[PDB]
């Protein structure tokens, strides 16, 4: 009956229950998944945000930025999968970048310090993720990072932007790693959501009327997309992260997928 | 439950047991599917083939140069379907050029009359399906064209490449008559299945060693591809269209999905 | 002295003096360059405007569509320069799409057979001129078209977003065989000039306001390019025409060159 | 005359007499450019090898991770090139990345430590190299960096594809702030070069069969090439580069040039 039933994922991300990654869990696990949770630093927090997911799921503790929790992540996902089993899916929706490297701050004064920090969370950490996690997936699965399209510059994306141009190098040499495992690497290129990382990075980067500008990105999404765009619903993202996850995109890899209501292919 | 069960699908192109279409249509069907299949010119030959999929579908003729098939189009499907009813997808699977534009004929020898041909039949006609269907599909709908990357230009694809480029400038188009329906438009980007259109048709516009050049394509693509790929297999390209035309990938429009093992990512 | 000196080169699509190809040739004759002129139906007036030309040069009749100029073409480009002397360059400055094609008129509602003439005029045409002319051009020669970047679908471009579609696809075909002969071939994706073909073309098939929907377009098109846009001076277009003529990219074909302020390269 | 007659031209990136940046300095300096040299690390070394350029230029000292040798830079090169005098042209031709990070080592084992020192020389520098030259740049002026093709993953190539991915970025943004000084930024993506870099440190990750390996990439990309492509010559890659520090190109920016003999433009 479930598009992921019997499939065990591993979805890291989950901040909020606005997070691209709470939804990309809710939706896996109405279609059978088997979860394993990841979550960085607020764990606290995290815990009582996971605990309004449709299941229950053990959550580990992962900061990309540590060497010892990458080091220890296959052995304590397979303690909390069971031996003898394997992971069908990782979700990477993971990234960070200083408010020195986003907003009305001046592209020429991020510090290299700032952005190295940006890419290596942003980017970097989807090589580490799969390095850790291939040698514990089945062969048919799927890793799926989470995208926003950087081919052409923008206001206020600014090094993050960077950084997703290296994320989407990073995904075609993962897929090549991923094939000897018979595993899938690919990207979701989403449009614009309500996350607190939308509203505490880029939002707090925007300085005065970021709140109007941020409705102004809305409906300029929402303009743009043929099929329409709605800012404060993730779900059309998340059931995209879970065709990936799925049988039923097999013969994609190194790839990305545009979940955007198509506003990337219009010009206007 | 059937990824598709429920929807009911119109599947064009079938003309051997070796069509993308037949493939798409079996999957389909195995997937819950209601079909609605259109044939050109060959229809005898067409009912017979289709007799062997795993279920009895309706198969009305479309010759898409004929203007007054495609005025009766959505009435004879209607009909088909029962009034009241509508399609929640739509599968363009039509391809042609002359040999002529094909093989080891010279590029520059294909007269324009040959080419266009090829154009309508090959590019225009995915619009003209499309503005014949869009009035009859529900809503969360979805029309699905088939595409080869051609972002680059190669040995003897020639003049069907320009029609490809076409086509995908065409989905883009589509793609904004099919929001104001709340419908989506895509194409599936394949890599070379061994069709009796690959073998025969092109394949016979190859020479003396086409068989061999068909062997090392296949040996190329499946280098390429960080998962593989297997020329005789079209199953992973119709679970792709499947995926497009169910409701997993709803934010997505206008666009191309790559079913072709990832080669396309890759250099080599 | 001049970037172009001693180079014979032939322009077609003069129509006025604010042709993108009146531009191109005033530029090579500044540059030295000794020209030889195409010209399609109006060749009175054509003769007149091309007597503004900082220099005399012969004028030669060329419909695209038509079978006979384009046999004969070669022959008469080699009295115009004389036996023995070949052509440097080579410049594709044409294009035409019918009303039904174009602008506010309904994308579904342009029959083939208005799309089929714009396709020939405005892509097959490169190949074809392409054929006639290789056979005369000198190693080391550049054959040059015109594109507007049909990446994305827009308002009113429509139908001739699919003809530069098919241009950029026959562009990488004419530079395979271009390759044999020592030749370059690429185009020039320029932003928007206030021409003929923009006032009569696409200006008439966008109803009322056009005038106004054009300054807007100045606008945004200005807006989006960091070195800003002018639609009023197509210089910038013809001397980066003539950079491509020129032996100062050796090492570029099959490709696109961007005159339009870099607009392409930013999303907002 | 020479194409960059009376142009003050900045060239980074001179290491050995094979560096694409010693054949950028000769070429510019054929065609009259006043250059001033910047070098890293072995100054004595650099000083002997261009004392055999067409002409003497001034070489400064500039480590791009030395924040005290960019904050310095711009007085430095005021003084060498004479008070009131600015820049017409910035060239960036600087590249480095571990060789952990290289070759036939696992993608996987690069350290983050090594990848980030490669990003910031390959990818952030052209922003900081921006930042502190703009100021000195004349209107009309040309930013020029060199990029190698990342848009598919490769062999060997690793961590710097994903740098080079970062670059493009970064340019498109330099793109932004350079326009609002009347300059242009813009990257040349080069085919391979038989620079020392490519052999020696490229080549050096790439096992005991690295020579024949790479007279089979020069193999392959020459087949690929419609005008054909020799490793052995830097010289189409440096007149490419001039083109753009010339004023033939002044409708472009954020852009990329390819100067690899149309090899990415075509499949086979
Ligand atoms: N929100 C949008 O509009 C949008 C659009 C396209 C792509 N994305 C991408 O979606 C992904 C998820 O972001 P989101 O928008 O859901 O916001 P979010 O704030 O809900 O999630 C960001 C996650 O990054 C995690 N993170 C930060 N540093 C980490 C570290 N060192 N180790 C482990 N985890 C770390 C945070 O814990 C948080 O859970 C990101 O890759 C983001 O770039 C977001
Ligand atoms: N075989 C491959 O490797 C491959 C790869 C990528 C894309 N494609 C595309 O997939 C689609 C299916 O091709 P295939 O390989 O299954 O070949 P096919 O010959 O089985 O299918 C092509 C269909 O086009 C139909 N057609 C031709 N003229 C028509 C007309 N005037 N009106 C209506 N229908 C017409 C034919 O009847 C046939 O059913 C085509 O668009 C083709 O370009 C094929
Ligand atoms: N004006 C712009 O904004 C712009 C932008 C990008 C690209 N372009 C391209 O520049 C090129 C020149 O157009 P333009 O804008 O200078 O307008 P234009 O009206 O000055 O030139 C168009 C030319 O097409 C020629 N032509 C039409 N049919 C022909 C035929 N059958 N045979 C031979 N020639 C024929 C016409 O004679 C005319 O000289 C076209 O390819 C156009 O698409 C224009
Ligand atoms: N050789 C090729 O085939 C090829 C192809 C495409 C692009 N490229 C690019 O061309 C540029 C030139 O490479 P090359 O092949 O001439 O190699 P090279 O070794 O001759 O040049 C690289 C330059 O980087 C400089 N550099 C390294 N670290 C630095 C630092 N901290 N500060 C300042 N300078 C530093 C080195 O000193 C050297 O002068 C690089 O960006 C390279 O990626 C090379
Ligand atoms: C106005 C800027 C352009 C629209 C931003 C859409 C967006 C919103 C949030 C995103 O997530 C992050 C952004 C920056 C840093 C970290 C994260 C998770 C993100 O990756 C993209
Ligand atoms: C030429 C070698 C390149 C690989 C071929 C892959 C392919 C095979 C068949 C295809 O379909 C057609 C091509 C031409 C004419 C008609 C059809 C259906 C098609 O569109 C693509
Ligand atoms: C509002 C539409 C989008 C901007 C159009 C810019 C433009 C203007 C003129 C062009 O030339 C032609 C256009 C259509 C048909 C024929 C020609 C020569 C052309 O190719 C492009
Ligand atoms: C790996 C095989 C792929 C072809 C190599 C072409 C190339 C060669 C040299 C290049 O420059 C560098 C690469 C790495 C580190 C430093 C430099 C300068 C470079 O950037 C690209």
């Amino acid at each position: 009956t479930g598009l992921l039933d019997g499939k065990r994922i591993l979805v890291s991300g989950i901040i909020t229950d606005s997070s691209i990654a709470f939804h990309i869990a809710r939706v896996a696990q109405e279609q059978g998944a088997q979860l394993v949770l990841t979550g960085f630093d607020r764990l606290r927090l995290i815990q009582r945000i996971t605990d309004r997911l449709p299941a229950k799921a053990p959550l580990l503790e992962l900061d990309v930025q540590n060497e010892e929790h990458l080091a220890s992540l296959a052995g304590r996902v397979t303690e909390a999968i069971g031996a003898g089993n394997k992971l069908d899916g990782v979700v990477h929706s993971i990234g960070f970048m200083p408010q020195t490297g986003m907003g009305i701050n001046p592209f020429f004064d991020a510090p290299y310090a700032d952005v190295s920090k940006g890419i290596h969370i942003s980017a970097y950490s989807y090589a580490s993720m799969a390095k850790a996690l291939l040698p514990i997936m089945n062969p048919g699965g799927s890793i799926v990072g989470m995208d926003f399209d950087p081919s052409r510059a923008m206001p206020a994306y600014n090094w993050m932007t960077v950084a997703k141009s290296a994320l989407e190098s990073v995904n075609r040499f993962v897929a090549r790693e991923a094939g000897k495992y018979g595993v899938r690497s690919n990207l979701v290129a989403a449009g614009p959501i309500r996350t607190l990382a939308m509203s505490a990075i880029v939002g707090g980067a925007l300085g005065e009327e970021a709140g109007a500008q941020i409705q102004l990105l809305e409906e300029g999404w929402d303009q743009r997309a043929p099929i329409g765009w709605n800012m404060k619903d993730a779900t059309p993202v998340a059931k995209t992260v879970c065709a990936l996850l799925s049988d039923w995109l097999p013969a994609t890899t190194g790839d990305i997928i545009y979940a955007d209501g198509g506003a990337h292919t219009q010009l206007l």
